[PDB]
């Protein structure tokens, strides 16, 4: 019916946020499961080798490096559209959110850390009035999503106090319908975040 | 490995693609599997598919429907693959060998051949597999799969070729495509941005005469 299609969103977003690990096996009614999880391979955002097991796939520095640059592109073209669109409601709740992300970070919840940090972003994106654009960019989320378990491996929670400055600029720049400064600031939020990530290598 | 799933899967992709079918139109499981000759099975989960990326949505009853592709989503569409297209092109220069030129030259030689013959569906099929054949060549898998995903989402406003356009009046077009395969051929990167954006902006303008 359409809860075959809900499990796979349900497994986009585990992939998304790095909570399952490259490699990793995954053990799959039943039946709608694994119809996800073939669709999920279909689109690479799992792997399969033949007659196999499902797999998280492994993300190496090439691919991620070209998953960065293509979303380099569209995360500022959707940044750049939303902030004409932006009103004192959509910014205060951008507001509270960036608020949700110090609590995480000052409490060490790496989860909560990566969850508000997607639910941050995307409450912009979507108020581009893209919502093909922001399909695009979540796709590429998924794709570069196992890449972040690292996250929960290696990194310390309390190392990326500063981290959270660059999020206070972006909105001041948001807050200021300065468009190009939205650009710079998003720019600046990703470069120092795909840093982190590269340290897996 | 050959898949009847995948093979039912990239026809419906090419056939949305090549604007063959209608927006709006009622796509019936069992029928489509008959008209393979295949179980249902495969030709389900290729339609299914397509409704988790957005190509196509659900309707009642085991069925299927071609999205509607109104100026306003067409209009997105092309603002995201004007992007990225441009950005597939400027990445394949630098790797186009004499014999990537020499298929170009060939495809561009079979689209001529197709607006001189009249064949509607040629011409765009051609257009799509040139400017595919460049950019392959950009290294870059995952930018050419999305610049085809966004190519079946705008498919189903390509369907308004075949009923209005002539495709004699199309001839003066292919001059923009020997211009970009020139920009390749002498390595010039925004020369072959400038000729792809103008065989962009020309084909777009065909296609919004449509909601006159």
């Amino acid at each position: 019916v359409s809860l075959t299609l809900q499990v796979e969103n349900d497994l986009k977003h585990q992939l998304s946020i790095g909570a399952l690990k490259p490699g990793a096996r995954l053990i799959t009614s039943i039946t709608p499961v694994r119809e996800a999880l073939l669709r999920l391979v279909s689109v690479n955002a799992l792997s399969v080798a033949p007659a196999q097991a499902f797999t998280v796939p492994e993300v190496g520095k090439r691919q991620l490096d070209e998953i960065n640059r293509i979303r380099y592109e569209l995360e500022l073209m959707a940044v750049a559209l939303a902030v004409e669109n932006l009103t004192p409601q959509d910014l205060a709740e951008l507001q509270e959110l960036l608020e949700k992300l110090q609590q995480a970070q000052e409490k060490g919840d790496m989860e909560q850390i990566i969850n508000v940090n997607r639910l941050f972003r995307l409450a912009i994106y979507h108020r581009s009035n893209m919502p093909i654009l922001c399909e695009m960019i979540e796709q590429l989320w998924v794709r570069m999503g196992p890449g972040l378990h690292y996250l929960y491996e290696a990194i310390n929670p309390a190392e990326l106090r500063e981290h959270i400055e660059n999020y206070h600029l972006l909105l001041a720049a948001l807050k200021a319908k300065d468009k190009e400064g939205c650009r710079h600031c998003l720019a600046e939020i990703m470069q120092q975040n795909i840093a982190i990530l590269y340290q897996q290598y």
